[PDB]
């Protein structure tokens, strides 16, 4: 069993920009997620080979983690917040994907969601 080549963080080829709203993705929301008591098991990909899930990305075919998401926000990769807080929900959707509702992954996983979820609905307009 394999893992696969983490997702993408650098792309000179892929049209990138500042804003306030990925700034405040950076600053405050991945700030406030990283932080959390639950935080630790998505600050990095799932490793399918050390936690003998030999199907995980046989199912799971966009992995995202925090981690990457740091490295994107960090390296400027994105052009708008739509794109970053897609790469969020992607990473809380693989989870409830893969597991069955009320497990472990899946409250800590859905506690990440809930401050992400109060952290989006105070997102500052476009300046
Ligand atoms: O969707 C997932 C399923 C799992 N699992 C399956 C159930 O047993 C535990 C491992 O683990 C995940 C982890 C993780 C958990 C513990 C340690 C390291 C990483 C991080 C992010 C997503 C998942």
């Amino acid at each position: 069993s394999m893992n696969p080549p983490p997702p993408e963080t650098s792309n000179p080829n892929k049209p990138k920009r500042q804003t306030n709203q990925l700034q405040y993705l950076l600053r405050v929301v991945l700030k406030t997620l990283w932080k959390h008591q639950f935080a630790w098991p998505f600050q990095q990909p799932v490793d399918a080979v050390k936690l003998n899930l030999p199907d995980y990305y046989k199912i799971i075919k966009t992995p995202m983690d925090m981690g990457t998401i740091k490295k994107r926000l960090e390296n400027n990769y994105y052009w708008n917040a739509q794109e970053c807080i897609q790469d969020f929900n992607t990473m809380f959707t693989n989870c409830y994907i893969y597991n069955k509702p009320g497990d472990d992954i899946v409250l800590m996983a859905e506690a990440l969601e809930k401050l992400f979820l109060q952290k989006i609905n105070e997102l500052p307009t476009e300046e």
